[PDB]
């Protein structure tokens, strides 16, 4: 009397639902029955698994094989269930040490020969396996795709016999390949570049250290895009989970989604024309928009006012929710879309000014926390090279990490996501600072949101100098990052 | 003799219809036949049940097994029938004494090892079992979801052998494990003043004003003004939640739900549900608050359907051969924009049908002045609790007068309760001369006046109360 | 060992995905259990292969047979699997030396006499076999269709016994037909048919030069569809890299009589009623829509306002990327649709004008680059006959080839495919040009997208004028092709 | 059956203008009496008459005159009694737009009112 239990994943989409494979060997006539809403693609696993076991010089039981793909309420649309089933059968026949199986998760499609074949949609599987801290074994054909995850806890095999010998004799199998070291280091940006615009640089630094969204404004060719691409270097390095989640969102796009290196916080910048289906959602099938590839990264609304107002209105959903459900029909998918927003606008040179600025999305413009002006450096100043830049990016990055730790000490929310109650409770806002606020806002006719965003920015620059309490100088300097338009 | 009975439950919508699985062992060549309308997930239970019985060291009968899970006309879809069928087979073979399972219900799907596995959407079955005064044995994995009832007799087990020993020798199963703001809105004055009596009287309210001025903030705050849900109401809310497969919060099941649907307004997601039906956004707000953010942006059709449950408390939806109620009692809140001519005329023409006209109350929000915006939160004295006590006593007196709130008063009842003495009648005609309110406008004015009259703890309505009530009217312009 | 492999090709859409046929012999009771998603083979091929093997005097195995058709997640429908399965069975029974199959593909269906029959849709298999550098053996009847590819290493046997002899004895089996030649002669249509429409002709020619999308407007009967019908002859001749792709796309629908016009670009002009499924994508196993036939070619859409809005919404994806990636929610098919788009419309017949203009698709108009108003011919111009027979179409085609060759000697895209930044750095645009362009943009409310479109048209016309840089004269000339609607 | 006390009171029905032809009249695949049939021996109320679609109003003629509706599944024909009394409501709105608005009213249902 014996039975075996084996674990695998069904990749119905971004999520990887855990699935338990169970085999029981009755002493009845040698049938092979499958339960658990097995589709045709998997209900036909019988003969292929049988031949794979036979052709690997194992013994196929002459007994009533019963297979259960739990849970029974969800259909098994995947195809990689074959290797878990074969391993379960071999374990039930006591040809394998059952003790080792408890810690391992298996995915694999086997040809009739017993050699493995690579299934599709493996990135969500490895993400889920890592989050569950399970040793994952997959077909060698998917090692190239698995490599971009940067794991050290995933193993690949060429044939079922190799998996059996790793289980028994500990052959350790072929691990996934080396690091993608074939790249240009420092992302060719690092920091300490951009010779001019000192004020814009430290404004960007404080925005990065916090979580504030910042809108750039200036003349063409003076800045914007350069600072935007440089910003990605200041954000702290992604943990394993964030990198794997970015890989999962990239993977559903199909193919090898992009061999543009990895593990850095993604920068996305859709063109202002684009489309509502490409920026957000997936339309008829479940796909993530560019808003979602920016998850744990930066979304750059390059030339903001040319965007469609409806898309900008939609953008307000996940920026606060953290995900944007796509209620297409009869079902929906989450697709997390939390990102550090950055925007760029051109002031242009009468009625024309209002007629142009009327296209600005007021709800999104009000949500954007920071604004700074970019001056042109003129053709005369660009001739002189960088002249001893003395790269210092690591200090600023560690400052970012320490600042985020300081935020987490109070609450998980960064200063940009603070509500009014928590914001007011955090800034001690002494008597003199209160009088200063009343004076300056008597001077400047701000609204409620303008007042609260000012408080949040002031608190951020207060944390810039390790001050438990805000001071008048902090608010005075933070005041320079507001007063939209003219 | 070789016949057995076992009660269980099947879920279709909110109601957990009773199901009697019946096992008869014949004497012919062994076979496993199942009868009664069953989705293939149910007729696939043969192998799971056989393996579970075998691996639990019982004896699987070598006889004709006929399983009837009646009634025959009701289709069975749930995966939970594995445990009832296993217990029926064990009882029919007399391995388990029959008398022990008389007043019990079994729910759970079986893995091959005989371990019980958690099924989805269990809570309605728990409620039905409690109502029918039956013991309910469930898989251990469902203990977390069933924990939001505090009920006894809900003993849960990990594997089949535990249940077998419990029935045979009485070994105790595991009991179910025990259970684990209005502030700010600076200086808004009139808006919160109106919203307080709106909560008191269950009235629907429409807020007008510029966006980004506290409308959503106050709407979210409105949730804690309502009283805590009773035990039955909280249980029903947990039941409707359990259909969509989540109960991750705790500490909050007693508070009324709050939902803010998006203006995209996909019909099948906002209301009702396709396939085996699922609760919509409207039904998730049961006993709670439904906030129609940006009312004019909604399409006509969804709100036209929504008018019916607003007046009836339920939204009937049906497949070809079914009929589902899906209770949807909720409180309505909506928002609109005053606009800065023909453009404003078409804007107000584009409003969402005569659903706005039967909204009970309306209030115009004005932007905060700067000085109250300065005022630090040194005025943080609690205010939610006292207003909740007011509201609780208010529902108490309103229910004592009649079995409904002032919002749900029928035509004759409101005129019978709102006495409107000669002094008040002498006034109403002059404002019916300054204005041209419809019959329903007059009636909702009367309901609001009655609510305010209660607010002053008055047995009768007075002229001052009607004058105060008149301010919270005059929808649009 | 009772194991054999046999590679082959199957196609959905244009791509001919590789498929590995696997045959395993077992000692159990005689049966033919085919596995892998098969719609016709699973129930028809297992019968034909038996008779084909028997009647060719081979020994059919008196043993259990399991046949695995490659990737299990990919549904397969081509009938030509009979020959691969038969050869797999023969190799598994060691009546054929399995070592010789290492570098070959097989395609064809077997009659009961062992004779091969011509399979449908052979061309994509030939293309895939060549690019994979694989010897391809096909039915004799398919020689005429495969011949247009002209590739070596292709053999067309008559019967299974001939293939067995070639594998065992290496006899020269069959060379390909002797490469039918085109010797292109147009002999039809020609640009000379367009009497009197000087402006429309020059606009049409420079639109061909720049690959721009062009919209025709004006009174009916001015020659709208005639312009489109004659446009195709001005495009450059398709190379084999393009001609083979177009032939593969066309063969998917049915028949292929192109031969002499086989290298000319194709032209489609669907009527506005149509149906979305026939015009784009298709049911059944995926079939190509009316859009995909215009690949590498031209698509004409007269009566644009009368199209149902679904078509005009969906056309954005292929018009941008050259592919549609249509999906059935089970799989997605790329279905390339690289084309040049020509539109035609009547500019309105009161608020009826407002409704008529509102029914226009802005997302399609947004990248409609060229617009020209065509009047009805004048009477005195209509009096004159043709009076000359110079076939100027060839000269215009030569001009188009020259312009496209120079553009490809520049960056890898034509003016039409240039983005904003590439369009910026391509054109010199001295100070006088910039200031005059700013002045004209002040005089009429063109957007930045219209600004870039005008710059693209100006670059095209300047290149046509043999000018090294864009001048103010070229901007003045290009301005006439704008001001859509009154 | 909410019955035994109020059953003898003649039925009342008020279908919404959205509804569905298959549920308002007859029933798909397994036959089931439509919402028109429930008003039998009672009153059927049609608020906002013009907003109904043409096909349903065309089919309304058959039960009004014959007292019954026959639904055909092409395998057999099934009769559902539909003798009822009809009450309708409509309203004009602010020009010749009034003329085209009233033109939407179904001609052969209106003359049977
Ligand atoms: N009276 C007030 N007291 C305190 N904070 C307020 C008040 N009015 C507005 N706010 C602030 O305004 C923000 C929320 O405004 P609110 O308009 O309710 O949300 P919203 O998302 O902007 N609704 P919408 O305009 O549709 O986007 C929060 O930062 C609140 O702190």
């Amino acid at each position: 009397m014996s039975l075996a239990f084996t674990k695998t994943r069904s990749t119905i989409g971004i999520v990887a639902q855990p699935v338990s494979v169970e085999v029981h060997l009755s002493n009845g006539l040698p049938s092979f029955t499958m339960v658990g809403l097995a589709e045709t693609a998997v209900k036909e696993s019988k003969d292929r698994v049988r031949s794979a076991i036979i052709n690997s010089q194992f013994e196929f039981p002459c007994r009533k094989i019963t297979v259960n793909l739990g849970p029974a309420n969800l259909p098994k649309t995947g195809s990689g269930f074959d290797l878990p089933i074969a391993l379960g059968i071999l374990a039930a026949s006591e040809q394998i040490p059952l003790t080792n199986l408890a810690n391992h998760e298996f995915i694999g499609e086997l040809a009739l020969s017993g050699e493995l074949r690579g299934v599709s949609a493996i990135i969500p599987a490895v993400l889920a396996a890592h989050k569950d801290n399970q040793h994952l074994i997959i077909a060698n054909a998917n090692a190239a795709e698995a490599s971009l995850t940067g794991h050290q806890k995933v193993f690949t095999a060429n044939n079922l016999r190799e998996v059996c010998d790793y289980l028994c004799q500990g052959t350790s199998l072929q691990s996934l390949p080396p690091k993608p070291d074939l790249l240009l280091n420092n992302y060719e940006l690092d920091w300490s570049d951009i010779k001019g615009q000192q004020h814009a640089k430290n404004a960007m630094v404080i925005a990065a250290c916090g979580g504030h969204s910042i809108l750039l404004s200036g003349a063409p060719g003076s800045g914007k895009t350069m600072m935007a691409k440089r910003f990605s270097t200041l954000l702290p390095e992604l943990s394993e989970t964030q990198a794997l989640e970015c890989a999962a969102i990239n993977s559903i796009r199909g193919k090898l989604p992009d061999f543009r290196e990895w593990r850095l916080p993604p920068f996305r910048a859709p063109h202002h024309t684009a489309s509502p289906v490409a920026l957000v959602g997936g339309g008829n099938p479940p796909k993530p928009g560019e808003i979602s590839l920016a998850h744990h990264g930066v979304l750059f609304l390059d030339e903001l006012p040319e965007f469609n107002r409806q898309v900008l209105e939609t953008l307000r959903e996940p920026l606060e929710s953290g995900h944007i459900c796509i209620s297409r029909a009869a079902a929906q998918i989450e697709f997390p879309a939390k990102f550090q927003l950055i925007a760029a606008m051109n002031p242009c040179p009468p009625d024309r000014i209002s007629r142009y600025l009327a296209k600005l999305s007021a709800p999104l413009l009000d949500r954007i926390d920071m604004q700074v002006t970019i001056h042109a450096l003129s053709q005369e100043e660009l001739i002189k090279p960088n002249t001893h830049l003395e790269k210092q990016s690591l200090a600023i990055r560690e400052k970012v990490t320490k600042m985020h730790e300081i935020q987490m000490a109070r609450q998980d929310s960064l200063n940009a996501n603070l509500n009014s109650k928590t914001c007011e409770m955090v800034c001690e806002l002494g008597s003199e600072e209160q009088l200063f606020l009343r004076e300056v806002m008597s001077k400047l006719k701000l609204s409620a949101r303008g007042y609260h965003r000012l408080l949040k920015v002031s608190r951020t620059i207060a944390d810039m100098n390790s001050s438990k309490k805000v001071l008048l100088n902090h608010l005075q300097q933070a005041l320079s990052y507001k007063q939209n338009l003219h």
